[PDB]
Order: structure tokens, then C-alpha cells, then sequence
């Protein structure tokens, strides 16, 4: 179940992915269902996640209602995000629903709006990545952000509610590539134990 370099597969029903650029190290341990632990040290950029990868044919509306139940013991030692992350293609977009963070609340841009959902209020942002790594190679793509105003590390994230808020604000989404409970570390060290993580699509826990 121990993963310490770039790897994409399926484990216990969930699509897991370990990704880092060069520098420092990380360890991901694949636990039951959507659960996993992560540890990272002196990295530049590292991401650990479990959720679902899609075959790039369906809008989020066609996939259906997405909802994630999670619980994490999150102990970043610097910059890091506890979130729901994923991709669409055509257009190519990386997205983030951030529930907790380390020392710096991302993503440093000007808010475009808010959505009040799952007991909290989130600021909505849109940023741009120029010739950076992506699921399609070195590319230029927008990132979409919902970042909670106060930290939390457990509860329900109503993914489709953020996707509708973004498209309401003019932040359009393509065909789904992935949705996943994600721990991301940036220029830092730390650990996180995701002890609970269930993805529901139209009410049914993933299969
Ligand atoms: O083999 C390919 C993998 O290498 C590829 O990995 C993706 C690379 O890009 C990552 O995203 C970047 C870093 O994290 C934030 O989104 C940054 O802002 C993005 O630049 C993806 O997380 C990795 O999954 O994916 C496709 C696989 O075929």
C-alpha cells in the first residue's frame, strides 16, 4: 500500500494519485476505501489524493450530484492545503475547494464572489497558471477556487454546489477528468492522515 514516487492507480475502489515535482520526498499510505496518509519533506510541490477519475466525456451536470464526506488529521509545517481538487478538460481547468490550510490562506487573488454552503462561507477566486505541469503536460490553464473563511478538517463538501456557483460567476467548466479529497504541500514539510473519505455520486458511495 506504500507509495513514494509518481503513481496513478485504483485502490479499494478509489482512484489514488501521488504526484510531486523534483526535490524533497513524500510518502503516501493507501488505507481502506478513500482513506490514506501522507507525509512530505522539503518539497517543491506535492499532491496526495483519493477520489474518482472520469473518462472526459461528461459535464459535471451529466455525471450527477457529487458530494464528499471526509475527516482529516491535518498537520502541515508550512504551506499546504486540505481540499477537494480535480480537473475538467475542454476547457482545461484545475479546481480547489479548500477547507483548511497551513500558514497562508490561498490563493492570494481578489475574490470574485462567495458561496455559503456546508455550514461555512467560501471566497471564490480564479487564478492562472502559465506553462506549468498539468494532467495534459506543460500548459496554460485557469484554476478555480472556493476557500473557506475559517479552517475546518472534517464534514461534508457539496462539490456540485461549488461547481454551480463557479459557472454562475462565469467560471466555465469542461468535461470531468477527476474529483478527489486532496492534501497538497507547497515549499514545505508536514503530515496528514485522511481517516475518512467517501465520495457519493447521486447519493451512492463510489464503486
Ligand atoms: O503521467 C501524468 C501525470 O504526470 C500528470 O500529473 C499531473 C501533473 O500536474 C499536477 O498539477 C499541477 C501541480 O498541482 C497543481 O494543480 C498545480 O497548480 C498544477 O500545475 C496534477 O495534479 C498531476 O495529476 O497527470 C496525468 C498523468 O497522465
Amino acid at each position: 500500500q506504500i507509495v513514494t514516487d509518481n503513481s496513478i492507480g485504483n485502490h479499494d475502489g478509489y482512484d489514488y494519485e501521488f504526484w510531486k515535482d523534483s526535490g524533497g520526498s513524500g510518502t503516501m499510505i493507501l488505507n481502506h476505501g478513500g482513506t490514506f496518509s501522507a507525509q512530505w519533506n522539503n518539497v517543491n510541490n506535492i499532491l496526495f489524493r483519493k477520489g474518482k477519475k472520469f473518462n472526459e466525456t461528461q459535464t459535471h451536470q451529466q455525471v450527477g450530484n457529487m458530494s464528499i464526506n471526509y475527516g482529516a488529521n491535518f498537520q502541515p509545517n508550512g504551506n499546504a492545503y486540505l481540499c477537494v481538487y480535480g480537473w475538467t478538460v475542454d476547457p482545461l481547468v484545475a479546481y480547489y475547494i479548500v477547507d483548511s490550510w497551513g500558514n497562508w490562506r490561498p490563493p492570494g487573488a481578489t475574490p470574485k464572489g462567495t458561496i455559503t454552503v456546508d455550514g461555512g462561507t467560501y471566497d471564490i477566486y480564479e487564478t492562472l497558471r502559465v506553462n506549468q505541469p498539468s494532467i495534459k503536460g506543460i500548459a496554460t490553464f485557469k484554476q478555480y477556487w472556493s476557500v473557506r473563511r475559517s479552517k475546518r478538517t472534517s464534514g461534508t463538501i457539496s462539490v456540485s454546489n461549488h461547481f454551480r456557483a463557479w459557472e454562475n460567476l462565469g467560471m466555465n467548466m469542461g468535461k470531468m477528468y477527476e474529483v478527489a479529497l486532496t492534501v497538497e504541500g507547497y515549499q514545505s514539510s508536514g503530515s496528514a492522515n485522511v481517516y475518512s473519505n467517501t465520495l457519493r455520486i447521486n447519493g451512492n458511495p463510489l464503486s
